[PDB]
């Protein structure tokens, strides 16, 4: 049958298993847009304020799902706002296809042409890069996107087709390639190496599992839950994976590292074994700058890439997360020295057990104290008791995003949402709306700095349109409170940091959104109610020091190295000059 | 003497001319922002809502001072969002100087670390690319950003700096390039040139002068009034020269164009012969999508590599616009066939003029629309009664593009502000911010449409803390309205066109901006004063129709070919197969 | 203890396994020189008379060792030829480790420098590609040079050193990471995947067994062994693939694909079901310019980017091939339908011994004839009656490649060398070194046609120097044959194929290696035993047709698509025009 570009490119994002579109209109997407209003994706495309907003939506939805369910469809220039959110996607392993819509193929090259994208901007960024030059190669490239950005790593490709293909016409037999193909993912460790995992963990005598985002991506809660019961192992998570493990256990550390949880970072400091699994111990993760001493550890991983990297492993093994936690299960009855005991008899459970409590104690002081200015961990103790399971929680990046991660008490996995690999400022909001498109079923709420609020809450039009009820709490400090902090303690004096704030209830009222100040009232309870009641994208606004969390509260971190000390360097040697320096010697 | 890298940083920015520093605080930059404290250019930074709205601010401020006098200063993953403004500082010919403080070089290339900024990503935009490894090249990078920036043709460098090396310290000793001078720009024709383009504008029936953006570069204004009252010949502009002409004279047609005037247009399709003083000829100018048929012409650049890159001139010449005007004047007394005439007099000058007064008559139609929905063109003649001749209009992108441009009357140059070259919806408000701190005492009239608006009004924070009171007429009318009724007349359906607005006037209440809505009035006179008297940035809400102005008005037009039609392509021969094609042969 | 950079370099490469270095000296890699000079690698060092010829080196030494034992170090502007060996690794899966030593790092990025490497050149060639900025991170960018080279896929990797870093000095404590660490290789295939595989192989009535270069890598000869005769399936293989199956095994069909064996084409043709393993189903190889027609297939690799990209599996596993093989040998007694059977016994057996023996018949009939101009395939049958087991063959790109191919019957892996993936010209004499220098116990025959010889012949001065006894057959046809005989048929006339040979019986002595010509004797048999007597480097000068191989020889093949057709391409739609049309319109 004779198509058009647009139409095939339609028909292949649905071959491919894409759910919802984020794209945005001009002359070059004009045909694509129309094709998306003759299919079944088209009632369900987001046109969003911005394209870096609509891109931050594509990650949100596509990091809860683990695959690219979200796709982006862009007019040319609006591609030139892609770049931070695909950075993110890309070390963040979220999964995401974005199909660019260049200006006409005729006019790419000449040199005072308008709107002619340069596409080559994405090859640092995106693990797939394609500027597609045929007609006929459309379906071909989709496919390819799809098979990059859904593999081990995931990570975002990016399409760029200029528009004349959009509207030009071809007979479409087998162009749009049908049932593409997939390997199982349930990779077996060898046996040998399973059994050495299984002694190492006997011989230890406070051994740790440290579970990250693979475990989630994996599916292996059950596995994990059952595992740790039956050695009798506290479990540790990186930020990714917490709520893989019921973060109500006994067992529970939460997750070690520099807005983690100090339970955490004390069974790290203490362990004499680790056993990670799904996780790639990351600058801002589990190394903390590259400074964390990790003990003795066997790392058990998809990516072969992220082993042995820079932490030298005792094993290393390439092995789904799941199935390795199922064969060793099967392989420890059995092993020399085991012995079927309750997890809380274990010799090694009092330590743990007051690591937890000494934390939760902490925290508990925190949540202390009502009125103004309002402390974050307060707030979501708040948060807490209207929180169920499948609720989700968003961040962004500040100080504020140790209250949001020490305060999040998670039961299931892929339930905290932030630019977890990149910390980009303002992906919160938007992302929180990727969620709520991808889990319909979920309350999500957003604690959020004001100065991260001010990038995409233009976005307030598709929470509205689109009845995306977030909670949104917005921590006002007038201040980049991290920063504040950080270089009053560096320099004596901060400098860039401090802003005005609008009337953020005037603003959620003037989008149609539930809006509510705590700023007189100090009535947290109450206003979480009323937004929850409201039934509408709510934002509440909550007085803040400019001092709490990640700048200041302590939870045992090492790392990074924000407050970096200069060197002395020695001047070049040689005759080699400067320039200009031909002056001083006499012109 | 010893001093740190952010030190010898602000020194080099402070010899090369920096007057305004847009910057964005992280940790990355606080040894920049710290050093920056300590000069005079502390005391006014600009921090921007988002990094990109600073970037386009950097961009209209350097468009109206014609050298990189503003610049950006961005911690690490902040500088992913400049993309789209560099790329419009590139083709717009815009010098713009952008410093991006990357994380830690001993981190870099660690495949797990955290904000390394891919700084390759923009090698294909900015004119410069230049990443810094050693701290003993930090002058040596900075002096080449300017020269770059600040040649012919001008546009953005960009300068990648691991922060440690801001951090660290070492000898100052002739390590910041002093004395750098330029050589003189006032290139020179060659006489013979002179003649031949003299014997040309002499010789011709029906002459133009197209007058671009580099007879405003130049300083050109006076010697092209002279030559045009000398010869007698009628003046057209593309939109970055317009205003170098008095558009009030009798011989000014105003900007060819699709946004243009149709007097100038007229004019083109009548001539037989054109000077082309300091125009690229480009595609959404002059090229009008490369299908306007230019008459025989002399061009005249200082950039070799626009002349006859596609439109082939009967005589190229290398030379300054206000120098080669200043040429030919002398050498007119002296050609064959000159004689002193009253412009007036001239043979040509009716049918000029009657292009004009067609014109002048279809706007002043446009300005009696007069119900709700309001006209553009209406808008724009009341800005006129309050507009001086130093005062600045901006424009965004869209329908409201074309009654902006075509309610522009000017006195002078680099009074006419947007995205010129790239056409990015969002550019006005901010860029308008820029060019306001570029000329605190010009007054800035913003024509946005409400889609546009979306994009950066949460500039507004900036504009309201240092009082930088643009006068924005937002045109309403819930829709990205070009596309609402382009695709109407493509497809018989729009789709992704529509949206909700805020309430407006509510937004900028919120912010502490003056805000008033003409909806039950129509008293767009009234609303000016009331917003000029406020001494406060002013969001006026003006009710327009979905169709008025680019996708509706013709203006003698005949490009760009944008709803272009598609062509039905031959599938490909031989044997070769598409992807998965191997299971269709399967029996 | 205080070390120079070349030190750090040199240890860095024996702490990674480095075996043989391939160095090219001047100012930029002199200290690297000096520091292999007190090091136990510095007494192997090869200096090839190029830098190209010396990747080709590295190429044949680590395509035989399947790891980066070779690596190349090259002063600066030397590297500026390493391109076209460098994308043969990346294609043909070869680790390859190249050390760059680019110009002092003071004067990288001034516009007049000299010899200035543009190391971003090799960005979209080399599978890692790393410019170090400082010292300390000199033994870490090597560290991560030899992880990304021997993973999968395999590939090269470059390191560019400013040579300044490598006079510098500093404390070495742990700056050179020790004992790192590596993950086993022995992936096992889930075991239903295993099942199924059994259950089709079973169902199947003419299955075959196609294995790959992979097998190669994963030592699986023995596996394939015992799993082709217990089932009693025939075996086809790539071209890398060609010896893990001995092949003069009954069950042998050889190589598919354009130069291969006809039998394995038509056994392909014939086949029901393929059990493919460790095959990448190339262009040049089983797909054959992507126009084969594979039967239903189970693929199985350890790289799941090559898994379904074109040929779409019934069936897809991530594994090791030698471990696959073991599982399935396992699962097999116990499949529902299978037998214990002789393999001769096999209802199948007929059909493949008759495909093989009309191969074997008609390659013996391109034997018959002595006399000039000698037959390729006789010349090949007179290698085989001097040839062992562990002996190589090696071949360049031309008509020659087809009868190097059929000819070449391997009983053991690795022993068939050229530029398998990229078909680069010239590759056959240096790769054929290297081969020798990593395989001493092996005799190497190279087939080489004139045109390719000329590119390295330079080389015989490493030959003669360290006494590498590669036995040469140079092809003379004073035609790059394939292109006279392909143009021929394509117009009617070739173009650019002809030239002059020099006397190379001469150009052989004038090195010191042995020469012959069997010009005008015929005696192929005497001059391969003299060659082999003399213990030196040979070169044999065997004229040949210009049309016998690739390019004429009938071996079942269906593409690539050398010759291929036009097609009629319509005109662009809408007004724009062609550059310089506008003086056709009137000028
Ligand atoms: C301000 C800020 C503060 C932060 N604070 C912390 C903190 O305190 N602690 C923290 O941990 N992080 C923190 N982060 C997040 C951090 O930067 C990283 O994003 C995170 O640690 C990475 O998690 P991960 O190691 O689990 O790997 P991910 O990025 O989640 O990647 C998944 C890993 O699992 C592997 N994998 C995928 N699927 C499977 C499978 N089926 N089986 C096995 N392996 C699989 C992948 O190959 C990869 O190695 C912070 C970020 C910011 C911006
Ligand atoms: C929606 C939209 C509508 C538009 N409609 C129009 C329209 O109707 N008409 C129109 O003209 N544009 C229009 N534009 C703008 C257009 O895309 C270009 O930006 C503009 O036409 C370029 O102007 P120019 O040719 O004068 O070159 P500029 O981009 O202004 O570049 C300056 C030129 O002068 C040269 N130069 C610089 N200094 C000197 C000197 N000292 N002496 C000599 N030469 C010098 C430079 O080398 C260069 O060639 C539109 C843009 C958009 C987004
Ligand atoms: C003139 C010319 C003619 C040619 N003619 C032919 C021809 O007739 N027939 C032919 O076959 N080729 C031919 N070639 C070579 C061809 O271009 C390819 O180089 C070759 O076919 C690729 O072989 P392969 O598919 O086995 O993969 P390779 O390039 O050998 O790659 C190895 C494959 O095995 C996988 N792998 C690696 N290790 C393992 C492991 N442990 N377990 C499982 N999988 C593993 C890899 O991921 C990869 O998919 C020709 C080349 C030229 C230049
Ligand atoms: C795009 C971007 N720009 C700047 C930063 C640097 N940064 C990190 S945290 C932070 C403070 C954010 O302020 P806010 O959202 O108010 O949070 P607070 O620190 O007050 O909790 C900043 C500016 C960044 N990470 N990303
Ligand atoms: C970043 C970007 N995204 C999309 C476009 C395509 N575009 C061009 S004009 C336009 C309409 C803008 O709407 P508005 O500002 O309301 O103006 P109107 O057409 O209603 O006057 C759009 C979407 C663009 N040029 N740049
Ligand atoms: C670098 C390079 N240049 C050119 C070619 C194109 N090419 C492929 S085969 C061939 C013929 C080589 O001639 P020769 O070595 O004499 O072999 P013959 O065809 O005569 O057997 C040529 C020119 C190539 N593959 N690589
Ligand atoms: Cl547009
Ligand atoms: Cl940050
Ligand atoms: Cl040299
Ligand atoms: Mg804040
Ligand atoms: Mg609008
Ligand atoms: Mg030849």
């Amino acid at each position: 049958a004779i198509k058009r570009g647009a139409d095939l490119i339609v028909e292949a994002l649905e071959e491919y298993g894409t759910e919802q579109v984020v794209g945005f209109i001009g002359h070059t997407s004009h045909f694509v847009a129309d094709a998306f209003s003759k299919s079944h994706l088209g009632k369900r495309v987001i046109n969003p304020a911005t394209e870096l907003g609509g891109a931050w939506m594509v990650n949100g939805y596509n990091y809860v799902k683990d695959r690219s369910a979200a796709v982006g469809a862009w007019h040319c220039v609006g591609n030139l706002l892609l770049h931070a959110a695909m950075q993110e996607a890309r070390t963040g392993r979220i999964p995401a296809v974005h199909i660019g819509l260049n200006s006409d193929g005729r006019l790419a090259g000449r040199s005072e042409a308008a709107q002619q994208v340069p596409w080559q901007s994405f090859t640092p960024i995106a693990r797939s890069t394609q500027r597609v030059e045929r007609l006929d190669k459309v379906g071909e490239a989709i496919h390819e996107a799809f098979r990059v950005a859904e593999g081990h790593p995931a990570g975002p490709a990016y399409v760029d087709i200029p528009f004349d293909l959009t509207a030009d016409q071809i007979d479409d037999k087998a162009l749009v390639p049908r049932g593409a193909t997939r390997a199982k993912s349930v990779l077996h460790a060898p046996n040998e190496d399973v059994r050495e995992a299984a002694a190492q963990l006997v011989a230890a005598k406070n051994p740790v599992i440290l579970a990250g985002g693979g475990v989630a991506r994996s599916g292996g809660s059950e596995a994990l839950l059952k595992l740790a019961e039956m050695v009798g192992v506290p479990v540790v998570t990186t930020s990714t994976g917490a709520g893989v493990f019921p973060e109500t256990h006994a067992l529970a550390m939460g997750s070690a590292g520099f807005c983690g949880w100090k339970s955490a970072n004390d069974m790290m400091a203490a362990a004499d074994f680790v056993l990670v699994l799904g996780s790639r111990l990351s600058d801002w993760g589990i190394a903390q700058g590259y400074i964390t001493k990790m003990p003795k550890f066997v790392h058990v991983d998809t990516d072969p890439a992220v082993l042995g990297t820079f932490y030298f492993p005792l094993l290393s093994v390439v092995a789904d997360a799941k199935t390795f936690m199922e064969q060793l299960i099967e392989v420890l009855p059995g092993t020399s020295g085991f012995k079927a005991v309750r997890y809380q008899e274990r010799e090694n459970f009092r330590q743990a057990t007051e690591f937890r409590a000494a934390w939760d104690g902490w925290v508990r002081e925190q949540e202390s104290g009502d009125g103004m200015p309002a402390s974050m961990f307060r707030a979501m103790a708040e948060v807490r008791k209207v929180q169920r399971p499948e609720d989700i929680i968003v961040t962004d990046i500040g100080n504020h995003t140790l209250p949001m991660f020490g305060g999040a008490i998670l039961q299931r996995p892929r339930r905290l949402v932030t630019s977890m690999a990149e910390g980009i400022l303002g992906c919160g909001f938007p992302m929180a709306l990727g969620a709520q498109l991808a889990e319909p079923n979920s309350r999500v709420f957003l604690g959020t700095g004001d100065g991260a609020l001010y990038y995409h809450f233009n976005e307030f039009r598709v929470a509205v349109e689109h009845k995306l009820p977030v909670i949104t709490m917005v921590f006002t400090n007038e201040s980049y409170g991290a920063n504040w902090t950080l270089m009053n303690h560096q320099f004596g004096q901060n400098n860039w940091t401090e802003f005005m704030n609008p009337d953020w209830v005037g603003i959620a009222k003037a989008f149609g959104a539930y809006g509510e100040s705590v700023r007189e009232t100090g009535d947290i309870a109450g206003a979480l109610q009323r937004a929850i009641d409201s039934g509408k994208p709510a934002l509440i606004e909550i007085p803040v020091s400019k001092t709490q969390g990640l700048a200041s509260d302590p939870v045992g971190g090492v790392g990074p190295n924000l407050l970096l000390k200069g060197r002395e360097i020695p001047v070049d040697t040689g005759g080699s000059m400067y320039p200009g320096e031909n002056l001083l010697h006499l012109k």
